[PDB]
């Protein structure tokens, strides 16, 4: 298909509340962020939950109980639940929302890696909540763990529930890790490969980095994968644009970037969706509907989730 | 400078009038086309002249005599004259407009090559004028000659007058050909390098082709060049977008593509300038004014031309 | 096949006899060079003729009349005749030897280009014959002409005799030119693609240049091409090695480089064949025999030529 | 310098003794392996220790006590100690040898990653010691931890003893992680960058993977890094060859590959040094002596160590 799938990651677990008043924190804010992103043109909504009180990341399925059914009734957009949450968290817990809610899509980080969030402390030096500075400073000695055993376990369990994955690949090794699983017939096509650029601990944001992730994926998966680009921070729209211009899909959201322009905070997820849509439109491309995305990605349908 | 220079090539010598009623032909059309593109945001107007009776290319300086002053009186956009014109034509004669008019910019094809235009005879079967079919078929057996001696001659002759060049580079060899002249101290920075993609006889339009040209230019010239992208035909906006997303400048225009969208003919050069501007705006980038383009390219000034 | 085909180009038309006493000139020297290179392991001998009195290039078939049958009676190596000769020569004159001798292989330059030989005048300043300096200096205003019409003519005329081609591609555009002919069905597989690096007027000799020719050829031709590398001068063995290590075939010979090591003239063609064989053996690869080359390239056989 | 530094990794912690009777286990074997490699041309010996009763990896400084002085007394080859050892082991234990012996070089893995060793159980089914199968199977569920804090600690601690590092970069993210520390001035040039290809959990062995690692490094470090290539298993010689041909340094050894040719076990480490030297010689390059490698790498000297 020539339609462009816009995934919008509304809040995540990396950014903290003190960085931007626009980062969704409460169940209502997450729901509104999502419906607005979807209304703006996002076919897939990539969701994390946070504590309505202080915004700290939470993977308790309780935290999703309110917004999921609310999003589902307010938009046909595809709900995509994180199996990652915060890198500080631990496995099997991380999988509760996905295992409980049995979503059409869940995110799967394709390899253990460092996540260097501490440099954000050079831009943000004062925080409303104590957990914020800690979350960033402790990133320095934490490993985001997704071993070959962890990945196999997620694939079997969630796959068993009709849940397909957004394979988050932060470097060439992640595409090769995915290839390993594909060869073992543990994942079935099409593979939704979200190539992530610009995070310390992952591949950088250079145009050469993007071209290499594409040539690798093309060589390893051929016609069996569906490509999406995720550029962190300021690289969000330019890397998405480069990919859009050559047939890729795009991912935006306050989870990945807090900005709408140099030195200007994005007020809503929808704003970012709008901006990538101006590029998509200039390229004479059309944005994919949730129905189109479901077809392109081989998803189970909204009537088949536990919510 | 983070500003994007938009070059608009208004008519050229490749397309023929029977392929689109919007291709400018007469001096008034060429002038209106240029003025409108400049007002849409083009800082540089790349110009060829056509015979007003049948639209065939002509490098007779008399053919530019009316439209040149008319453009100059209505816009401060930089006038860029071609030193090629038609590959059917010969050298030093090819230089008459640039040597006479002493423009701020002149284009310079960086190497002898084949120009395969004959395949257009498969989309366009009926022509109003006899020359059109012949122009296209005769490209099969002709070489666009730009020898190392010819290039040296153009660099010396036009450069002596303060004319700077739009170095038209159709393949890697052209970049290496320019480095040869830079190493002989026959060209001085900044080098306005227009990498041209998608013409039979030149490099193709794949994203790998574009990344190759950039990495070569980066290695050969470092910070001493100013990069512009020209994608032929349907590749105009996609390749320009890829470049613009990574700091490059852009070239549009009916000389290069007759289209505004799939199967939809562009009514004006301005429309193509508006189309690439949606992408430039999506990227939160600004368009360079003619004054800014002059500074970026080291040009002599709108008043310092012989028209 | 994992066997490596070694082509040896014994004299060429670029180098001049005053540059090295080891450059073959007379029919006896050419035959000895050829036989020696075949005995060293070259399965393909790429041939030009020179005038025995002064070494000047000549495409007169009479100039090949002695050495050709002598090489044929002494080795089963594949004889590959140039259709390029000297770029100073005219076309169809260039074709006399290949059309008369109906060889198994003929070289075919895939596009018009500049051929800058004049910088060699900076290293070689004394010449025994006046034509030598002239040959070099005059390359400055020379186009090496191989229009789309010329290539079509050679393909049809030589191809009609069962002659297959060593497609000499000096840049990306040449690979795209070849795909144009493959699509029009004017050339049948396998395609023996000789990617040529390091000639002024061609693509350079950077590892990036080699990697780009390969990825382009792979995309355009898939499994239908047989790849060979030709690195000019000092790049001969380094580039051939980078290629051999990833499945390529290799071209060596005094036509392409006069050197065996830095500042050290190669005394024979054989010496260069032995140097690449050292690399091939280090890689645990084997050299293809003439019979094996013939199978890999679909050749008509040593007895099926007109000499 | 155009001299090639050959690093020989004599045993490592990946391979198990049941895999090859030639894998060095005892102090005597390690020392003779190291001296033979140096005699064959290795300027740098990359060392791990094994428990001599069962060959299991051990980072007890006591396991190095005999071989280090034996090696130092018989060769000037630079001693390079591992800081990884077995990915099963912990961090304080990992650093004892380097911190105690204060070698001129120590290896430093540049990012936490999965190490997929379990596929080797498809080739090796029978093991002499119980630890061997467990070593391989437990790789499925273990992370090789090298956090941003860990790396900072190693740089400060070992750096303080004059020890310089062989930065083992298994993917693009590792080069970027090194750039982070270089920007923080926590490592001084020249940086010995050992790019590692072909391990499940790291970047693969494709020529493109290699070109991208060089392009990334060239861009991040410019002239401030010294490049070495490590291809795992069968990719050992081809990838080293590709690097050697373009000015890089090379790494061989039974730690990295058990083979000397397809299906033929390497009898010694020295056999592998000889094999890459066939390529080096074919390329007309010379091997660096230990004195030369010390200059190239800015090393402290063979007597400035604690053994
Ligand atoms: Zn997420
Ligand atoms: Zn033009
Ligand atoms: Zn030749
Ligand atoms: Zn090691």
């Amino acid at each position: 298909s020539r339609k462009v799938i816009i995934t919008c990651a509304v809040t995540g677990a990396i950014h903290t509340p003190s960085m931007s008043p626009y980062l969704p924190v409460t169940p209502d804010e997450v729901a509104q962020a999502s419906i607005g992103a979807a209304e703006a043109g996002a076919a897939v909504i990539h969701l994390h939950a946070r504590d309505p009180r202080d915004g700290r990341p939470t993977q308790d399925p309780a935290a999703f109980a309110e917004f999921l059914p609310r999003i589902k009734s307010n938009t046909d957009a595809v709900i995509n639940l994180t199996t990652g949450g915060s890198p500080h968290m631990t496995v099997e817990e991380r999988l509760r929302p996905a295992t409980h809610y049995m979503p059409e899509l869940a995110s799967l980080n394709m390899g253990s890696m460092n996540f260097g969030l501490y440099p954000m402390l050079e831009r943000f030096k004062e925080f409303a909540h104590g957990w914020e500075r800690e979350h960033l400073e402790r990133s320095r000695d934490l490993v985001f763990k997704n071993t070959f055993a962890d990945i196999e376990f997620i694939l079997k369990t969630c796959g068993g529930n009709g849940t397909r994955f957004e394979f988050e690949c932060y470097d060439t090794s992640h595409l090769y890790n995915l290839a390993h699983f594909v060869d073992r017939k543990l994942a079935t096509p099409p593979f939704f490969v979200q190539t992530v650029f610009g995070l310390l601990g992952g591949i950088g944001p250079h145009p050469e980095d993007l071209a290499h992730m594409r040539r690798t994926a093309d060589r390893l998966f051929g016609a069996d994968y569906v490509w999406s680009i995720l550029g962190a921070g300021r690289h969000q729209i330019p890397l998405a644009s480069i990919g859009a211009a050559q047939g890729a899909n795009v991912r935006v959201g306050l989870e990945d970037s807090l900005w709408i322009a140099p030195g200007e905070l994005a007020e809503t997820n929808a704003a970012q969706v709008r901006k990538i849509r101006q590029v998509i439109e200039g390229l004479s491309l059309e944005v994919a509907s949730p129905a189109e995305a479901r077809t392109m990605l081989g998803l189970k349908g909204p009537q088949n989730v536990n919510f």
